Protein backbone atom coordinates (compact mmCIF):
# COMPACT_ATOMS: atom_id res chain seq x y z
CA UNK A 1 0.00 0.00 0.00
CA UNK A 2 1.14 3.52 -0.99
CA UNK A 3 2.08 5.47 2.16
CA UNK A 4 1.40 9.20 2.40
CA UNK A 5 2.46 10.81 5.68
CA UNK A 6 1.79 14.43 6.54
CA UNK A 7 4.22 15.99 9.03
CA UNK A 8 2.63 19.22 10.29
CA UNK A 9 5.80 19.97 12.36
CA UNK A 10 5.39 22.87 14.82
CA UNK A 11 2.47 24.51 13.06
CA UNK A 12 -1.19 25.31 13.48
CA UNK A 13 -3.75 26.06 16.18
CA UNK A 14 -7.09 24.40 16.92
CA UNK A 15 -8.80 26.69 14.39
CA UNK A 16 -6.50 26.37 11.38
CA UNK A 17 -5.91 22.66 12.06
CA UNK A 18 -9.66 22.07 12.41
CA UNK A 19 -10.09 23.60 8.95
CA UNK A 20 -7.32 21.39 7.56
CA UNK A 21 -8.83 18.28 9.15
CA UNK A 22 -12.19 19.29 7.65
CA UNK A 23 -10.62 19.34 4.19
CA UNK A 24 -8.94 15.98 4.78
CA UNK A 25 -12.11 14.33 6.13
CA UNK A 26 -13.91 15.39 2.93
CA UNK A 27 -11.24 13.91 0.66
CA UNK A 28 -11.64 10.49 -0.94
CA UNK A 29 -8.69 8.37 0.21
CA UNK A 30 -7.73 5.88 -2.55
CA UNK A 31 -8.21 2.21 -1.70
CA UNK A 32 -4.53 1.49 -2.40
CA UNK A 33 -3.24 4.33 -0.19
CA UNK A 34 -2.64 4.66 3.56
CA UNK A 35 -2.69 8.17 4.99
CA UNK A 36 -1.10 9.33 8.26
CA UNK A 37 -1.02 12.77 9.88
CA UNK A 38 1.52 13.90 12.49
CA UNK A 39 0.17 16.90 14.43
CA UNK A 40 2.10 18.88 17.06
CA UNK A 41 2.27 16.95 20.33
CA UNK A 42 -0.27 19.22 22.08
CA UNK A 43 -2.81 18.38 19.36
CA UNK A 44 -2.49 14.60 19.02
CA UNK A 45 -5.66 14.17 21.12
CA UNK A 46 -7.59 16.98 19.36
CA UNK A 47 -6.56 15.73 15.89
CA UNK A 48 -7.54 12.09 16.54
CA UNK A 49 -10.95 13.27 17.77
CA UNK A 50 -11.65 15.41 14.70
CA UNK A 51 -10.05 13.29 11.97
CA UNK A 52 -12.03 10.56 10.26
CA UNK A 53 -10.89 7.04 11.30
CA UNK A 54 -9.75 6.48 7.68
CA UNK A 55 -6.78 8.75 8.47
CA UNK A 56 -4.32 7.48 11.09
CA UNK A 57 -2.57 9.77 13.55
CA UNK A 58 1.14 9.90 14.36
CA UNK A 59 3.10 11.51 17.14
CA UNK A 60 6.13 13.53 15.95
CA UNK A 61 8.50 12.02 18.57
CA UNK A 62 8.48 9.97 21.78
CA UNK A 63 10.80 8.86 24.56
CA UNK A 64 12.08 5.37 25.35
CA UNK A 65 10.33 4.37 28.58
CA UNK A 66 6.69 3.99 29.48
CA UNK A 67 6.76 6.43 32.44
CA UNK A 68 9.55 8.42 34.11
CA UNK A 69 11.17 11.62 35.34
CA UNK A 70 11.45 13.10 31.85
CA UNK A 71 9.82 16.52 32.01
CA UNK A 72 8.62 17.48 28.55
CA UNK A 73 8.61 13.99 26.95
CA UNK A 74 5.80 11.58 26.10
CA UNK A 75 5.76 7.80 25.87
CA UNK A 76 4.42 5.40 23.28
CA UNK A 77 1.79 4.40 25.82
CA UNK A 78 0.47 7.96 26.00
CA UNK A 79 0.42 8.17 22.18
CA UNK A 80 -1.59 4.95 22.06
CA UNK A 81 -3.88 6.17 24.83
CA UNK A 82 -4.72 9.22 22.69
CA UNK A 83 -5.71 6.97 19.76
CA UNK A 84 -2.55 7.47 17.70
CA UNK A 85 -1.08 4.41 16.00
CA UNK A 86 2.30 5.68 14.75
CA UNK A 87 5.29 7.72 15.89
CA UNK A 88 7.86 9.57 13.74
CA UNK A 89 11.43 8.81 14.94
CA UNK A 90 14.83 10.12 13.91
CA UNK A 91 13.49 13.14 12.03
CA UNK A 92 16.33 15.29 10.67
CA UNK A 93 15.16 18.12 12.93
CA UNK A 94 15.45 15.89 15.99
CA UNK A 95 18.94 14.73 14.94
CA UNK A 96 20.43 18.08 13.91
CA UNK A 97 18.51 20.76 15.80
CA UNK A 98 18.10 18.80 19.07
CA UNK A 99 21.11 16.45 18.80
CA UNK A 100 19.33 13.09 19.03
CA UNK A 101 21.99 10.39 18.61
CA UNK A 102 21.63 7.17 16.62
CA UNK A 103 21.77 5.13 19.84
CA UNK A 104 18.92 7.09 21.43
CA UNK A 105 16.84 6.81 18.23
CA UNK A 106 17.36 3.07 18.02
CA UNK A 107 16.28 2.65 21.65
CA UNK A 108 13.20 4.76 20.97
CA UNK A 109 12.44 2.56 17.97
CA UNK A 110 12.69 -0.65 20.01
CA UNK A 111 10.40 0.76 22.71
CA UNK A 112 7.78 2.21 20.34
CA UNK A 113 7.56 -1.10 18.48
CA UNK A 114 7.47 -3.22 21.64
CA UNK A 115 4.51 -1.14 22.87
CA UNK A 116 2.62 -1.71 19.63
CA UNK A 117 3.07 1.51 17.69
CA UNK A 118 4.06 1.71 14.08
CA UNK A 119 7.25 3.64 13.43
CA UNK A 120 8.17 6.05 10.63
CA UNK A 121 11.97 5.87 10.96
CA UNK A 122 13.80 8.77 9.33
CA UNK A 123 17.32 8.82 7.92
CA UNK A 124 19.34 10.99 5.60
CA UNK A 125 22.70 12.65 4.92
CA UNK A 126 23.63 16.31 5.17
CA UNK A 127 25.20 18.43 2.47
CA UNK A 128 28.81 18.12 3.58
CA UNK A 129 28.45 14.32 3.96
CA UNK A 130 26.97 14.01 0.47
CA UNK A 131 29.66 16.16 -1.11
CA UNK A 132 32.43 14.30 0.72
CA UNK A 133 31.05 11.19 -1.03
CA UNK A 134 29.83 9.32 2.04
CA UNK A 135 26.08 9.31 1.41
CA UNK A 136 26.47 5.50 1.42
CA UNK A 137 28.15 5.42 4.81
CA UNK A 138 25.82 7.86 6.60
CA UNK A 139 22.58 6.33 5.37
CA UNK A 140 23.72 2.72 5.92
CA UNK A 141 24.89 3.42 9.49
CA UNK A 142 21.61 5.16 10.43
CA UNK A 143 19.61 2.30 8.90
CA UNK A 144 21.81 -0.25 10.74
CA UNK A 145 20.98 1.26 14.13
CA UNK A 146 17.27 1.23 13.30
CA UNK A 147 17.39 -2.36 12.01
CA UNK A 148 19.25 -3.50 15.15
CA UNK A 149 16.10 -2.45 17.04
CA UNK A 150 13.52 -3.80 14.57
CA UNK A 151 12.23 -7.35 15.05
CA UNK A 152 9.08 -7.03 12.89
CA UNK A 153 9.32 -4.79 9.81
CA UNK A 154 5.57 -5.16 9.27
CA UNK A 155 5.01 -2.10 11.48
CA UNK A 156 7.91 0.00 10.16
CA UNK A 157 8.19 2.51 7.32
CA UNK A 158 11.61 3.94 6.37
CA UNK A 159 11.71 7.62 5.36
CA UNK A 160 14.70 8.98 3.46
CA UNK A 161 15.24 12.71 4.06
CA UNK A 162 17.63 14.44 1.60
CA UNK A 163 18.81 16.81 4.33
CA UNK A 164 21.44 18.04 1.86
CA UNK A 165 18.62 19.70 -0.15
CA UNK A 166 16.99 21.53 2.80
CA UNK A 167 17.69 25.21 2.26
CA UNK A 168 21.25 24.52 1.07
CA UNK A 169 21.02 25.72 -2.55
CA UNK A 170 20.80 22.24 -4.07
CA UNK A 171 17.76 20.08 -4.76
CA UNK A 172 17.13 16.42 -5.42
CA UNK A 173 15.86 15.13 -8.71
CA UNK A 174 13.49 12.15 -8.80
CA UNK A 175 16.37 10.07 -10.17
CA UNK A 176 18.53 11.02 -7.21
CA UNK A 177 15.81 9.99 -4.76
CA UNK A 178 15.37 6.70 -6.66
CA UNK A 179 19.14 6.20 -6.52
CA UNK A 180 19.17 6.38 -2.74
CA UNK A 181 15.96 4.45 -2.28
CA UNK A 182 17.32 1.58 -4.40
CA UNK A 183 20.53 1.46 -2.33
CA UNK A 184 18.46 1.30 0.85
CA UNK A 185 16.12 -1.39 -0.56
CA UNK A 186 19.21 -3.46 -1.36
CA UNK A 187 20.28 -3.30 2.29
CA UNK A 188 16.90 -4.60 3.53
CA UNK A 189 16.82 -7.30 0.85
CA UNK A 190 20.47 -8.09 1.67
CA UNK A 191 20.37 -8.01 5.48
CA UNK A 192 16.82 -9.14 6.36
CA UNK A 193 14.74 -11.01 3.79
CA UNK A 194 13.68 -10.89 0.18
CA UNK A 195 10.09 -10.81 1.46
CA UNK A 196 10.86 -7.85 3.74
CA UNK A 197 12.30 -5.92 0.81
CA UNK A 198 9.06 -6.50 -1.16
CA UNK A 199 7.07 -5.74 2.04
CA UNK A 200 8.89 -2.73 3.48
CA UNK A 201 7.93 0.73 2.31
CA UNK A 202 10.76 3.20 1.65
CA UNK A 203 9.15 6.65 1.54
CA UNK A 204 10.60 9.95 0.35
CA UNK A 205 10.86 12.78 2.84
CA UNK A 206 12.21 15.46 0.54
CA UNK A 207 10.39 18.33 -1.12
CA UNK A 208 7.13 17.06 -2.63
CA UNK A 209 4.25 19.06 -4.09
CA UNK A 210 1.14 18.53 -6.17
CA UNK A 211 3.20 19.25 -9.28
CA UNK A 212 5.97 16.76 -8.51
CA UNK A 213 4.24 13.97 -6.58
CA UNK A 214 3.25 11.80 -9.52
CA UNK A 215 6.69 11.61 -11.11
CA UNK A 216 8.31 10.78 -7.75
CA UNK A 217 5.71 8.13 -6.87
CA UNK A 218 6.45 6.52 -10.26
CA UNK A 219 10.01 5.73 -9.19
CA UNK A 220 10.17 1.94 -8.66
CA UNK A 221 11.52 2.08 -5.10
CA UNK A 222 9.70 5.23 -3.96
CA UNK A 223 6.80 3.71 -2.03
CA UNK A 224 5.34 6.85 -0.44
CA UNK A 225 6.05 10.27 1.01
CA UNK A 226 6.71 11.98 4.33
CA UNK A 227 5.35 15.43 3.42
CA UNK A 228 6.39 18.70 5.06
CA UNK A 229 4.87 22.09 4.35
CA UNK A 230 2.35 20.91 1.76
CA UNK A 231 0.83 18.70 4.47
CA UNK A 232 -0.90 21.74 5.93
CA UNK A 233 -2.57 22.60 2.59
CA UNK A 234 -5.34 21.28 0.31
CA UNK A 235 -2.44 20.31 -1.97
CA UNK A 236 -1.89 17.36 0.41
CA UNK A 237 -4.93 15.77 -1.27
CA UNK A 238 -3.14 15.84 -4.62
CA UNK A 239 -0.23 14.02 -2.98
CA UNK A 240 -2.66 11.48 -1.52
CA UNK A 241 -3.74 11.01 -5.16
CA UNK A 242 -0.15 10.61 -6.42
CA UNK A 243 -0.82 7.03 -7.61
CA UNK A 244 -4.23 7.65 -9.24
CA UNK B 1 0.56 34.36 46.96
CA UNK B 2 1.89 30.96 48.03
CA UNK B 3 2.68 29.06 44.81
CA UNK B 4 2.31 25.27 44.59
CA UNK B 5 3.22 23.69 41.26
CA UNK B 6 2.92 20.01 40.50
CA UNK B 7 5.15 18.60 37.77
CA UNK B 8 3.65 15.26 36.70
CA UNK B 9 6.59 14.74 34.33
CA UNK B 10 6.14 11.81 31.93
CA UNK B 11 3.51 9.94 33.92
CA UNK B 12 -0.14 9.04 33.64
CA UNK B 13 -2.81 8.15 31.10
CA UNK B 14 -6.27 9.64 30.55
CA UNK B 15 -7.87 7.30 33.09
CA UNK B 16 -5.24 7.68 35.85
CA UNK B 17 -4.84 11.43 35.28
CA UNK B 18 -8.66 11.64 35.40
CA UNK B 19 -8.62 10.10 38.89
CA UNK B 20 -5.80 12.46 39.97
CA UNK B 21 -7.74 15.46 38.65
CA UNK B 22 -10.86 14.28 40.46
CA UNK B 23 -9.02 14.29 43.79
CA UNK B 24 -7.69 17.79 43.08
CA UNK B 25 -11.07 19.19 41.97
CA UNK B 26 -12.64 17.95 45.22
CA UNK B 27 -9.93 19.41 47.47
CA UNK B 28 -10.64 22.92 48.72
CA UNK B 29 -7.70 25.24 47.99
CA UNK B 30 -6.75 27.79 50.68
CA UNK B 31 -7.46 31.47 50.05
CA UNK B 32 -3.94 32.74 49.38
CA UNK B 33 -2.56 29.91 47.25
CA UNK B 34 -2.07 29.60 43.50
CA UNK B 35 -2.03 25.96 42.37
CA UNK B 36 -0.59 24.93 38.99
CA UNK B 37 -0.40 21.46 37.41
CA UNK B 38 1.95 20.55 34.56
CA UNK B 39 0.72 17.47 32.66
CA UNK B 40 2.54 15.48 29.98
CA UNK B 41 2.38 17.46 26.76
CA UNK B 42 -0.09 15.10 25.07
CA UNK B 43 -2.54 15.83 27.92
CA UNK B 44 -2.40 19.64 28.24
CA UNK B 45 -5.79 19.95 26.49
CA UNK B 46 -7.29 16.99 28.38
CA UNK B 47 -6.03 18.25 31.75
CA UNK B 48 -7.43 21.77 31.19
CA UNK B 49 -10.86 20.39 30.32
CA UNK B 50 -11.11 18.19 33.42
CA UNK B 51 -9.51 20.51 35.99
CA UNK B 52 -11.66 23.06 37.78
CA UNK B 53 -10.75 26.59 36.59
CA UNK B 54 -9.28 27.32 40.05
CA UNK B 55 -6.26 25.20 39.06
CA UNK B 56 -4.08 26.54 36.24
CA UNK B 57 -2.36 24.29 33.69
CA UNK B 58 1.29 24.53 32.63
CA UNK B 59 3.22 22.98 29.80
CA UNK B 60 6.40 21.12 30.76
CA UNK B 61 8.44 22.67 27.89
CA UNK B 62 8.12 24.79 24.77
CA UNK B 63 10.27 26.09 21.92
CA UNK B 64 11.36 29.61 21.07
CA UNK B 65 9.33 30.62 17.99
CA UNK B 66 5.61 30.61 17.33
CA UNK B 67 5.58 28.09 14.40
CA UNK B 68 8.28 26.33 12.38
CA UNK B 69 10.21 23.35 11.08
CA UNK B 70 10.76 21.85 14.53
CA UNK B 71 9.21 18.39 14.45
CA UNK B 72 8.43 17.30 18.00
CA UNK B 73 8.19 20.77 19.58
CA UNK B 74 5.29 22.98 20.66
CA UNK B 75 5.10 26.73 20.88
CA UNK B 76 3.66 29.09 23.54
CA UNK B 77 0.90 29.92 21.06
CA UNK B 78 -0.22 26.29 21.11
CA UNK B 79 0.05 26.18 24.91
CA UNK B 80 -2.25 29.21 25.17
CA UNK B 81 -4.64 27.84 22.54
CA UNK B 82 -4.96 24.74 24.75
CA UNK B 83 -6.06 26.90 27.71
CA UNK B 84 -2.79 26.65 29.62
CA UNK B 85 -1.36 29.80 31.19
CA UNK B 86 2.13 28.65 32.30
CA UNK B 87 5.19 26.88 30.95
CA UNK B 88 8.02 25.24 32.92
CA UNK B 89 11.34 26.22 31.35
CA UNK B 90 14.87 25.16 32.18
CA UNK B 91 13.82 22.15 34.23
CA UNK B 92 16.84 20.12 35.38
CA UNK B 93 15.79 17.12 33.28
CA UNK B 94 15.70 19.32 30.15
CA UNK B 95 19.13 20.73 30.88
CA UNK B 96 20.95 17.59 32.02
CA UNK B 97 19.16 14.79 30.14
CA UNK B 98 18.31 16.69 26.92
CA UNK B 99 21.21 19.17 27.07
CA UNK B 100 19.24 22.41 26.78
CA UNK B 101 21.74 25.27 27.04
CA UNK B 102 21.24 28.44 29.05
CA UNK B 103 21.12 30.49 25.86
CA UNK B 104 18.27 28.37 24.52
CA UNK B 105 16.41 28.58 27.82
CA UNK B 106 16.84 32.35 27.78
CA UNK B 107 15.39 32.52 24.27
CA UNK B 108 12.49 30.29 25.31
CA UNK B 109 11.75 32.53 28.29
CA UNK B 110 11.81 35.66 26.12
CA UNK B 111 9.37 34.15 23.62
CA UNK B 112 7.01 32.57 26.18
CA UNK B 113 6.70 35.87 28.07
CA UNK B 114 6.20 37.94 24.90
CA UNK B 115 3.28 35.61 24.03
CA UNK B 116 1.53 36.21 27.37
CA UNK B 117 2.38 32.97 29.16
CA UNK B 118 3.66 32.75 32.69
CA UNK B 119 7.04 31.07 33.11
CA UNK B 120 8.29 28.79 35.88
CA UNK B 121 12.00 29.25 35.29
CA UNK B 122 14.10 26.49 36.85
CA UNK B 123 17.70 26.64 38.07
CA UNK B 124 20.04 24.44 40.06
CA UNK B 125 23.51 23.09 40.63
CA UNK B 126 24.62 19.50 40.24
CA UNK B 127 26.30 17.67 43.11
CA UNK B 128 29.82 18.09 41.67
CA UNK B 129 29.18 21.82 41.40
CA UNK B 130 28.08 21.82 45.03
CA UNK B 131 31.05 19.70 46.18
CA UNK B 132 33.35 22.18 44.39
CA UNK B 133 31.77 25.06 46.32
CA UNK B 134 30.41 26.82 43.23
CA UNK B 135 26.70 26.54 44.01
CA UNK B 136 26.35 30.34 44.16
CA UNK B 137 28.15 30.88 40.85
CA UNK B 138 26.08 28.30 38.98
CA UNK B 139 22.65 29.48 40.07
CA UNK B 140 23.68 33.13 39.75
CA UNK B 141 24.71 32.74 36.12
CA UNK B 142 21.60 30.64 35.40
CA UNK B 143 19.35 33.32 36.95
CA UNK B 144 21.25 36.03 35.10
CA UNK B 145 20.44 34.42 31.76
CA UNK B 146 16.74 34.27 32.68
CA UNK B 147 16.76 37.85 34.03
CA UNK B 148 18.34 39.14 30.83
CA UNK B 149 15.34 37.71 28.96
CA UNK B 150 12.65 38.95 31.37
CA UNK B 151 10.85 42.18 30.90
CA UNK B 152 7.94 41.54 33.23
CA UNK B 153 8.66 39.69 36.46
CA UNK B 154 4.92 39.93 37.20
CA UNK B 155 4.61 36.73 35.15
CA UNK B 156 7.66 34.82 36.37
CA UNK B 157 8.32 32.35 39.15
CA UNK B 158 11.84 31.19 39.97
CA UNK B 159 12.19 27.51 40.95
CA UNK B 160 15.37 26.36 42.70
CA UNK B 161 16.11 22.70 41.96
CA UNK B 162 18.79 21.29 44.31
CA UNK B 163 19.83 18.79 41.62
CA UNK B 164 22.67 17.80 43.99
CA UNK B 165 20.34 16.13 46.51
CA UNK B 166 18.24 18.61 51.48
CA UNK B 167 17.40 20.30 54.78
CA UNK B 168 15.07 23.31 55.02
CA UNK B 169 17.96 25.57 56.09
CA UNK B 170 20.05 24.72 53.03
CA UNK B 171 17.04 25.58 50.89
CA UNK B 172 16.41 28.91 52.60
CA UNK B 173 20.13 29.64 52.31
CA UNK B 174 19.97 29.35 48.52
CA UNK B 175 16.64 31.16 48.23
CA UNK B 176 17.97 34.06 50.32
CA UNK B 177 21.02 34.40 48.05
CA UNK B 178 18.78 34.39 44.96
CA UNK B 179 16.57 37.07 46.50
CA UNK B 180 19.70 39.10 47.21
CA UNK B 181 20.88 38.64 43.63
CA UNK B 182 17.55 39.93 42.32
CA UNK B 183 17.72 42.94 44.63
CA UNK B 184 21.21 43.89 43.46
CA UNK B 185 21.04 43.12 39.72
CA UNK B 186 17.42 43.80 38.73
CA UNK B 187 15.55 45.92 41.29
CA UNK B 188 14.44 46.02 44.88
CA UNK B 189 10.83 45.82 43.69
CA UNK B 190 11.44 42.61 41.73
CA UNK B 191 13.38 41.09 44.62
CA UNK B 192 10.45 41.64 46.98
CA UNK B 193 7.61 40.50 44.68
CA UNK B 194 9.20 37.56 42.84
CA UNK B 195 8.37 34.16 44.29
CA UNK B 196 11.27 31.71 44.63
CA UNK B 197 9.80 28.24 44.98
CA UNK B 198 11.70 25.18 46.14
CA UNK B 199 11.94 22.38 43.61
CA UNK B 200 13.74 19.70 45.57
CA UNK B 201 12.07 16.64 47.08
CA UNK B 202 8.85 17.92 48.67
CA UNK B 203 6.50 15.67 50.63
CA UNK B 204 3.44 16.09 52.85
CA UNK B 205 5.74 15.60 55.85
CA UNK B 206 8.47 18.10 54.91
CA UNK B 207 6.17 20.71 53.34
CA UNK B 208 5.20 22.81 56.37
CA UNK B 209 8.72 23.37 57.71
CA UNK B 210 9.90 24.24 54.20
CA UNK B 211 7.04 26.69 53.61
CA UNK B 212 7.75 28.42 56.93
CA UNK B 213 11.16 29.58 55.68
CA UNK B 214 10.85 33.31 54.94
CA UNK B 215 12.26 33.10 51.38
CA UNK B 216 10.69 29.75 50.40
CA UNK B 217 7.63 31.08 48.58
CA UNK B 218 6.19 27.75 47.40
CA UNK B 219 7.09 24.47 45.75
CA UNK B 220 7.46 22.83 42.36
CA UNK B 221 6.52 19.28 43.39
CA UNK B 222 7.70 16.17 41.58
CA UNK B 223 6.61 12.64 42.47
CA UNK B 224 4.29 13.70 45.30
CA UNK B 225 2.21 15.69 42.77
CA UNK B 226 0.78 12.39 41.49
CA UNK B 227 -0.45 11.31 44.93
CA UNK B 228 -3.15 12.48 47.36
CA UNK B 229 -0.51 14.11 49.61
CA UNK B 230 -0.22 16.89 47.00
CA UNK B 231 -3.30 18.24 48.79
CA UNK B 232 -1.31 18.42 52.02
CA UNK B 233 1.41 20.29 50.13
CA UNK B 234 -1.24 22.68 48.79
CA UNK B 235 -2.08 23.32 52.47
CA UNK B 236 1.51 23.77 53.62
CA UNK B 237 0.82 27.28 54.98
CA UNK B 238 -2.28 26.41 57.05
BR1 LIG C 1 9.89 18.96 39.82
NA1 LIG D 1 19.46 5.92 13.30
NA1 LIG E 1 24.05 -8.16 3.99
NA1 LIG F 1 6.62 3.78 -6.71
NA1 LIG G 1 7.70 31.16 53.30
Amino acid sequence: KFFVGGNWKMNGRKQSLGELIGTLNAAKVPADTEVVCAPPTAYIDFARQKLDPKIAVAAQNCYKVTNGAFTGEISPGMIKDCGATWVVLGHSERRHVFGESDELIGQKVAHALAEGLGVIACIGEKLDEREAGITEKVVFEQTKVIADNVKDWSKVVLAYEPVWAIGTGKTATPQQAQEVHEKLAGWLKSNVSDAVAQSTRIIYGGSVTGATCKELASQPDVDGFLVGGASLKPEFVDIINAKQ
